[PDB]
């Protein structure tokens, strides 16, 4: 089916961390109202990671929801230290399309499935940070701070198994570099899964969404280069179809 284009959101205290350049908004840093933008303008999906401090996360997170839900018809994701499957059901019932995790799943991968097993495998989004140490790929967590010791090849697996819905295949190797999304890694990990796989980190210019997709990536996340306006999302899938893309236009 057509590739995707997400875009990701950073936030804390319910706003968008950096904001965005788009002044034609009534607030540019303001989450609600730039993802309803996005939606309006040809975004195909959308994630919220929330980094707000413990005491208000659990408030803030589930009101974000709540008037995301409210205000776009597209599908959305939420994240952001979601550690257990109270905390990701109240986000689903409250409005979210997905949860996303990462650290939780690898400490606890019956998680995925306990979300799974109420919700369903499409409310499960797994996001897998890997990165090349002595010649292999490896699964990090806690924000690239530790190794696992596990080989992203084996957690793709497991991670199928478990249920999951689709994975994000964020390249810690091309954390903030503009110079393209890690191809190498994306048609390792192809083979490896049935799963959609969401390309994530290394975006600089549109021709690097062509690249990915040809690698075999089903969608590609990016932030910074949206919110700050170095790609325009429309002028994005114009280009992904005049070349061949199949990207969309109770």
């Amino acid at each position: 089916l057509a590739k995707r284009i997400d875009a990701a959101l950073i936030m804390k205290d319910g706003r968008v961390v950096k904001g965005s350049n788009f002044e034609n908004l009534r607030d540019s840093g303001d989450p609600v109202e730039l993802g309803k933008f996005y939606s309006e303008i040809g975004i195909d999906e959308l994630s919220f990671w929330d980094i707000t401090a413990s005491v208000e996360k659990r408030k803030t997170m589930l009101e974000l929801v709540e008037k995301v839900a409210e205000q776009i018809d597209i599908p959305f994701t939420v994240g952001g230290g979601i550690h257990d499957f109270e905390t990701a059901s109240e986000l689903i019932l409250r409005g979210a399309d997905k949860v996303e995790i990462n650290t939780a799943a690898v400490e606890n991968p019956s998680l995925i499935t306990q979300i799974a097993q109420t919700f369903g495998s499409q409310a499960v989004v797994v996001y897998i940070a890997a990165k090349r140490v002595d010649g292999e790929f490896m699964v990090f967590t806690y924000s690239g701070k530790k190794n696992t010791g596990i080989l992203l090849r084996d957690w793709v697996v497991e991670v199928e198994k478990r249920g999951a819905g689709e994975i994000v295949l964020g390249s810690i190797d091309r954390l903030g570099t503009k110079s393209g999304y890690d191809t190498e890694m994306i048609r390792f990990v192809r083979p490896l899964t049935t799963l959609p796989i969401i390309a994530h980190r290394g975006a600089g210019k549109m021709e690097h969404f062509l690249e990915a997709f040809l690698a075999g990536a089903d969608a590609a996340k990016a932030d910074s280069v949206f919110h700050f306006r170095e790609i325009d999302v429309r002028e994005l899938k114009e280009y992904l179809k005049k070349h061949g893309v199949n990207v969309r236009l109770h």
